[PDB]
């Protein structure tokens, strides 16, 4: 990269490569996001463009996007660690409940206003959540599938995640609303508090099923337009909810409850990010920091 220097890898995304990267000329440190190849739509370009408006503090900010060579660079501000990181990180000890509130708390702030400017995320996961040492915890990535679409893998052969996938994207629907975050929220908070992905799918069948054998079977009595939707089975095996106190344990009542709004299967019934941010669970959020080894 020529107005850089690739300091290191440090992903590869669902469209491309993730590099650290110093701008040689203002020596600042970024993360650059190289993507794709026959031309690059102008259309997404133009979606793109709109995401640099996007700023919040619970947003990764979006520096420059830059068109040249079917390749389309993105400078985003760089973050030093990612949620999966510091998740693995805390796995012996557990990541305090005062932080895991604090970070889910900022994260539905973040949801809160990308929803409020009608800007989907698509595809949040530990991965895409970034954490600094001051405590903070920033939504990336954003997916942009409205603008690209859903990758067979990332731009390489690599096993695409499903495990925060809503069910009415498993099931076919076409529009996803902004439920579709909230659930995967949902699957990031539950696997904080406990240290192990909720819903760990290895396919699109088995990730559906493993949520109806922890949620129940869904059916028209609990999702009114379920069995007309395009990848419903009728065949679907029925299975009993599990009580949910068996689920998070030893989450709090507050946790419990507000973990269940975020996981209703009716997207219009799922709690939204603002109504989440009044929830009781929250009455005593604070900002611990982190302990970052960087
Ligand atoms: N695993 C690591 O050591 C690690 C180190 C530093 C990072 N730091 C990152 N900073 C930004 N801004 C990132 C992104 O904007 C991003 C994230 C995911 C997909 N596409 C773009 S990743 C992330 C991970």
């Amino acid at each position: 990269m020529e107005n850089f220097q690739k300091v290191e890898k440090i992903g590869e995304g669902t469209y491309g490569v993730v590099y650290k990267a110093r701008n040689k000329l203002t020596g600042e440190v970024v993360a650059l996001k190289k993507i794709r190849t026959e031309g690059v739509p102008s259309t997404a370009i133009r979606e793109i463009s709109l995401l640099k408006e996007l700023n919040h503090p619970n947003i990764v900010k979006l520096l420059d996007v830059i068109h040249t060579e079917n390749k389309l660079y993105l400078v985003f501000e760089f973050l030093h660690q990612d949620l999966k990181k510091f998740m693995d990180a805390s796995a012996l000890t557990g990541i305090p409940l005062p932080l895991i509130k604090s970070y889910l708390f900022q994260l539905l702030q973040g949801l809160a206003f990308c929803h409020s400017h009608r800007v989907l995320h698509r595809d949040l996961k530990p991965q895409n959540l970034l954490i600094n040492t001051e405590g903070a915890i920033k939504l990336a990535d954003f997916g942009l599938a409205r603008a690209f679409g859903v990758p067979v893998r990332t731009y390489t052969h690599e096993v695409v995640t499903l495990w925060y996938r809503a069910p009415e994207i498993l099931l076919g629907c076409k529009y996803y609303s902004t439920a579709v975050d909230i659930w995967s929220l949902g699957c990031i908070f539950a696997e904080m508090v406990t240290r192990r992905a909720l819903f760990p799918g290895d396919s699109e069948i088995d990730q559906l099923f493993r949520i109806f054998r922890t949620l129940g079977t869904p059916d028209e009595v609990v999702w009114p337009g379920v069995t007309s939707m395009p990848d419903y089975k009728p065949s679907f095996p029925k299975w009993a909810r599990q009580d949910f106190s068996k689920v998070v344990p030893p989450l709090d009542e507050d946790g419990r409850s507000l973990l269940s709004q975020m996981l209703h299967y009716d997207p219009n019934k799922r709690i939204s990010a603002k109504a989440a941010l009044a929830h009781p669970f929250f009455q005593d959020v604070t900002k611990p920091v982190p302990h970052l080894r960087l």
